[PDB]
């Protein structure tokens, strides 16, 4: 067999590694080749400077900006077959900049000797199945050489993102407004907001951490805006929430309060879009970001064509082992060690199942373990090692109360690892204050 | 026959009317289908503020921005058969604003029926050609069904711009810069920048322009810098040109010269280049941005497959009346009114003329006439109606002689319609106070 991997961001290296583990034990794999378009691997975690479109004219997959720590716990994401003790030679505070979490994710697979499968500045451009052949054929076009070709594959695994395509809503104003608009996707350093009064429009993530960066930067005030509820959480004195906005009159945001507040630049944190440019219709996953993710069986197996599968398309909770817990999934099907159900009708009552119990409660807690149930049942399957998911699940609540008591603080905290089982020590400098964000000064007295 | 146009801005559209004149004299055309990535014609032209990534996911076409004028006289780009008096029922000064050149463009387009051929919001993912068949197969995206789909075509005439994926060179520094960095393409509203000391790097039109604009609503200081030549013009007080940048450190440029200044925005006006996406090896030209354009058999005819044509693939000092000049001539080759050399040789060597033609002298001049010549060229081998060519270098030539006077002020000069025959007014308004882009403003009485 030959298998392709679209991506060589964290799940396409999970794939890559997951192959590679069941040929250390012994068995047969296929070849795999894997396709990125960047220049190096780590996906997401792998820092540019530039915007909009790449060096070689392709749209920049890179959100993340300076000084971005995880969000999250670490004990939440830690490798069950490479503990951060054994990447490190010690355990580290719980929630790494960057560079330090790049450093882990690529230090598992420079070790495992799967670098040599990847095809860097290789964007794919298009995946054909035919049913005549069982072959997909993969277009992809070499930056290196400026030549397009392409292969022929019995698998194809697409594992190529969905946090890089922006939603970009237009609200009344948006093109009359004088000050700097940017997508969250496009932000790279908070420095630029320094003295500033700046919008935030969202309610997540980005929202948060973004108004947190201009905030630490420098920024002279954050007014962010909501549609349905506010975030709530314990801002600082120069961070007001608003409801809805309404419409840009030069400087002047008006919101669905009747309020006003002048502001000098606008932050779209306002999420992103499934989107594959490079897939017909037959093979292109259509859904919402969400823990029960749209036509693919036990969240992996596209339902229109079960040969193809997808790696990470959910919403996320969990992260790097729930991607590894769905890698070894995917390998053990193409192995042959897990039976596809033959039944289309069967896929799709799976996916219904899950949509269904996913819906069942809108409360946080049920919706952490809901995914964590995923990583169990994907993880009882497979070889991967059997980890305390609980503890895990543990991690996550405690980071969410250490959001609720101090939004700004949260970072400031430890957890154990479940694999090592090792509380974090205290960082050596508390995150308002740690204005470096470097590996080196992360990891050095 | 069948045929697809790909893009409906200038050159696409020229493509169309040139098809639909044959049609209203009688002859017998092929189907056609033109399609454009965005919600509506006008190519550059047409403006939007968002940059990076459009509302559908896609790079953004525009590299236009608030308050861009004309940059050449309007006598020298008037359509041979449709006179800016005429469409607006008076006569107007030389260098319209953005909206007025669109309203202008559109009005030719409407008055000629040809939107019926256009599926907006559905970029082309690719073009492949079967040598078997001789048939080329387009698949496009739509984006209002999120559908892919695809047709076979006799030909493909691709119409899809070189002047919107950027070239964007690393220079040591531009990744730890404490300041905006953006790239004419990304470029908007001077007015960010007001009361900032700006760096732009160029030294051709962007340069000269955004470095204008920037002047105009109100930045501290301009320092722009070339690496071959000078612009040399007679700038402004607070505009100072300076050589290659070696490097930033910190807000700190260096040039190589020796000397440094300190820098609040730096924008790239570095030019673009020519990049497609959407097709394989044998269909995608490679050239520089000259006025004899690689592999174009008369500049439109793909050398290694004569069935594709190109429009518009030249650098420009003409614009319009020569992407009419191609679209008659391309209809014409398809038509069979005009047959192409059946020999590659013959095809490769007509390019090799051009290019070493090209090359005979560095006059800015001999560039103009070079490409009034290939126009006239063109022209003689049609039905398009010859027009005073040689009047629009004229225009070209006061032009020039205004730029090296008063750089800041050229656009307060008028010149004769080579259609009309008619002195341009003077604008109601002198360009440093226009600071209201729209047409209402510039048309009113
Ligand atoms: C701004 C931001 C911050 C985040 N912070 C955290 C955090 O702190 N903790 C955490 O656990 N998670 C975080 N995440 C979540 C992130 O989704 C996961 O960490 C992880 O990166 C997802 O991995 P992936 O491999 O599935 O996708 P990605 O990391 O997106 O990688 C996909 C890969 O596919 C490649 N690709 C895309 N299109 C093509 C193509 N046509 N051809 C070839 N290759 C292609 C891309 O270049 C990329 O390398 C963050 C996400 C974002 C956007
Ligand atoms: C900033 C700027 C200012 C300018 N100012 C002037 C001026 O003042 N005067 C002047 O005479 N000229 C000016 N020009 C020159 C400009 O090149 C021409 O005026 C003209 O716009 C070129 O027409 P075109 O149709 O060849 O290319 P474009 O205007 O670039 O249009 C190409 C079209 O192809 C579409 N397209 C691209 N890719 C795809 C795809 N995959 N599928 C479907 N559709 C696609 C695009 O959306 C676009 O509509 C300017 C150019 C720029 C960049
Ligand atoms: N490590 C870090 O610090 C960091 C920083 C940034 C992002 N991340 C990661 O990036 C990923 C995505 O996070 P995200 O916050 O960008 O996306 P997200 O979780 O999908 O949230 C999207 C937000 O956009 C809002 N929104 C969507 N359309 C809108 C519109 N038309 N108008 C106003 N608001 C609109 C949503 O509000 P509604 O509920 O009203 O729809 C929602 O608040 C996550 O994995 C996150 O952890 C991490
Ligand atoms: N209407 C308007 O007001 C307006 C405004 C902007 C643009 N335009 C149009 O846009 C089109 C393109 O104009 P343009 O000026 O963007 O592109 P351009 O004419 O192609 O010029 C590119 C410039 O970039 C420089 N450059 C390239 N690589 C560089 C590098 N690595 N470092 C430093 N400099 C570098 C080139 O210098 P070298 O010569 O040294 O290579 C050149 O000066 C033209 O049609 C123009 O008329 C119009």
């Amino acid at each position: 067999k030959r298998v392709a991997v679209i991506g060589a961001g964290p799940s396409g290296l999970a794939q890559l590694r997951a192959f590679q583990s069941a040929a250390d034990q012994g068995a047969e794999i296929p070849e795999i080749v894997c396709f990125e378009k960047q220049a190096n691997w780590g996906g997401l975690w792998n820092y540019t400077w530039r915007t909009g479109l790449d060096e070689n004219g392709e749209p920049v997959h890179c959100s993340m900006y300076r000084y971005l720590w995880s969000n999250g716990p670490k004990e939440g994401l830690e490798f069950a077959d490479y503990s951060f003790e054994e990447h490190f030679g010690k355990q580290i505070a719980s929630y790494p900049p960057r560079a330090v979490l790049f450093d882990y994710i690529e230090g598992r697979v420079h070790k495992a000797d799967v670098r040599k499968w990847i095809r860097f500045n290789s964007p794919v451009r298009w995946v054909s199945y035919d049913a005549e052949t069982a072959k997909f054929t993969v277009t992809a076009h070499n930056h290196e050489t400026d030549s397009t070709y392409s292969a022929a594959f019995d698998h194809v695994i697409c594992a190529s993102g969905h946090f890089s395509t922006p939603n970009v809503p237009f609200y009344e104003g948006f093109d009359t407004f004088n000050g700097r608009i940017v997508h969250a996707h496009d932000f790279r350093d908070a420095r630029e907001f320094e003295g500033k009064d700046v919008l935030v429009m969202g309610a997540s993530y980005s929202a948060e951490d973004i108004g947190s960066q201009c905030w630490k930067y420098g920024a002279k005030s954050i007014t962010s805006c909501y549609r349905s509820a506010p975030m709530g959480y314990a801002w600082p004195d120069n961070w007001e929430e608003k409801p809805a906005l309404e419409k840009l009159t030069g400087k002047t945001a008006h919101f669905a309060d009747g309020s006003t507040r002048d502001v000098d630049a606008i932050i779209l944190c306002t999420g992103y879009k499934h989107f594959f440019s490079f897939l017909p219709d037959d093979l292109r996953l259509k859904t919402a970001n969400r823990l029960a993710t749209a036509d693919l069986y036990k969240g992996v197996a596209y339902v229109h064509n079960p040969a193809m599968f997808y790696l990470g398309m959910q919403d996320q909770w969990f992260t790097f082992n729930m991607f590894d817990a769905q890698a070894w999934w995917v390998r053990d099907a193409i192995l042959g060690r897990i039976t596809l159900p033959k039944d289309k009708a069967a896929m799709l009552a799976d996916v219904a199942e899950r949509e269904t119990r996913e819906e069942a409660s809108d409360d946080v807690k049920y919706a952490i373990r809901y995914q964590a149930d995923y990583v169990k049942e994907l993880v009882a399957e497979t070889d991967y090692p059997s980890f305390d998911i609980d503890g895990a699940c543990d991690a996550f609540f405690e980071w969410k109360k250490h959001k609720a008591k101090d939004i700004m603080a949260f970072r400031d905290n430890s957890y154990k690892s479940v694999i090592t089982g090792t509380m974090a020590p205290v960082h050596h400098t508390p995150w308002k204050e740690a204005l470096d964000d470097s590996m080196e000064a992360y990891l050095q007295n």
